[PDB]
């Protein structure tokens, strides 16, 4: 099993070597729209841009920009929208995308503040008595219920389109225990988190693409999607041992850059898949 390859690389400390080879092999496409002047204040980092060909477009005649990408995995029959953590003035855009893409869940893999810095705006209401209104995009957001477990929190939210007045239930899966530095020592919690997300139906076909984000929506985000797809693939392929992470990862990077930003992240990704493989597809 890929577990062997894992141990091989480990026994060679060749992770940075493997990871670098991928960074080199990765796809590179234009981001002309993201780089436009008007969309300047709509981006978080200078080096985290969505390719033009796979960027999600807002349905507003004004400016249709938002730093988010549609990662479509054909064989796995899965889709994910990776985006950057919302900025003070892109929260309305964020939720508009959620609404227009008919998403069911939003996955947050970061904490509002990490290392004494803000990593994104408080884009969802913390108290049910105090809803949130995004005047620019005319959407109302209401906290229905929160469930704080030891490693993550899950929230039910009501999103209403003030224009039409239709209402939708959005699940917010927030992974709150990812460490400030490095990656988890054990993939255990991360996997239960993934499974809870699946169990909700947010990744399922009868719904729009789940919306995933982190700090740049590429570091931990990529890991979340890479692990999901790989497991799903070992789940349907006649030959599970034929699922190649390195291969799946590059397919994914054809839709958004920066998935897996470090070698430890990669190693960790391998771990997650391997362990998850056992727990799911038997040993
Ligand atoms: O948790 C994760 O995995 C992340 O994904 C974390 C992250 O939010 C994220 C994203 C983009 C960039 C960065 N910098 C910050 C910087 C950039 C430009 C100028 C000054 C500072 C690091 C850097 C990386 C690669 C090349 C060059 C720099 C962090």
């Amino acid at each position: 099993e890929m577990e062997k390859e894992f141990e091989q690389i480990d026994k060679s400390g060749s992770w940075a070597a493997i990871y670098q080879d991928i960074r080199h092999e990765a796809s590179d496409f234009p981001c002309r729209v993201a780089k436009l002047p008007k969309n300047k204040n709509r981006n978080r980092y200078r080096d985290v841009s969505p390719f033009d060909h796979s960027r999600i477009k807002l349905h507003q005649e004004d400016n249709d920009y938002i730093n988010a990408s549609l990662i479509k995995m054909e064989e796995a029959q899965r889709s994910y929208i990776l985006t950057q953590g919302p900025l003070p003035n892109t929260c309305g855009h964020f939720w508009e995308m959620v609404w227009e893409q008919k998403s069911r869940g939003v996955v947050m893999l970061n904490r509002v503040m990490e290392k004494g810095s803000l990593k994104c705006a408080q884009y969802w209401p913390q108290k049910e008595e105090k809803e949130m209104i995004f005047e620019d995009t005319n959407l109302k957001l209401t906290l229905i219920s929160e469930d704080i477990k030891s490693y993550y929190t899950v929230r039910q939210l009501e999103l209403e389109n003030l224009t039409t007045q239709e209402t939708r239930e959005i699940l917010h899966f927030h992974y709150t225990t990812w460490p400030d530095f490095g990656v988890p020592e054990s993939p255990a919690s991360f996997l239960n988190f993934l499974f809870k997300v699946r169990e909700s139906g947010s990744l399922s076909p009868e719904h729009g693409p789940v919306v995933v984000h982190c700090s740049a929506g590429i570091g931990r985000s990529g890991t979340f999607c890479l692990a999901d797809t790989c497991l799903l693939l070992m789940d349907k392929r006649k030959d599970p041992s034929s699922v190649d992470i390195k291969k799946v990862l590059l397919e994914m990077r054809k839709f958004r850059m920066g998935l897996i930003q470090t070698a430890d992240q990669l190693r960790f990704s391998y771990l997650a898949v391997i362990e998850g493989a056992k727990f799911i597809m038997g040993d």
